[PDB]
């Protein structure tokens, strides 16, 4: 096996990590077995689904799950997206390369549901940008 594997992790596998897997599937051209997880999973957020549909991507296909050994110890890279109001930062194996791309969870962008939705499209777009640079530039 020489296809890469990559993992995106959050406080819960419902927003940032779900969306990041969505973008990563596009830019990484599936040359990297893309996955996402978190400290918990209860399904993906309806606004995350809308946010990805607003760019012509789907994440409905990748219904959430908690961290699993078959990816945590096997991913060529793991990324934690913790930079939000809870900031739990899911634990990783020390043997594996890690990145930290902290930004606030759009479900926690408190103000009103319209402001939360506006933060879903903002966090989506910023994730997309950094995934582009990760694929294109290696940043």
């Amino acid at each position: 096996m020489e296809n890469k594997i990559i993992y995106f992790l959050c406080t819960g596998n419902s927003c940032r990590s779900q969306m990041a897997e969505g973008w990563a599937k596009q830019y990484l051209g599936d040359e990297w077995k893309v996955y996402s997880a978190g400290i918990e999973a209860h399904g993906l957020n309806p606004n995350a689904v809308k946010a990805m549909k607003e760019v012509g991507i789907d994440i409905s296909n990748q219904t959430s799950d908690i961290i699993d050994s078959d990816i945590l110890n096997n991913a060529d890279l793991v990324v934690t997206l913790c930079g939000d109001a809870a900031d739990k930062c899911p634990m990783t194996p020390p043997h594996v390369k890690r990145e930290h791309w902290g930004f606030d969870d759009p479900a926690r962008a408190q103000g009103t549901e319209e402001e939360k939705w506006a933060f879903f499209q903002r966090v989506r777009d910023e994730i997309g940008n950094r995934l582009k640079e990760f694929a294109e530039t290696g940043k």
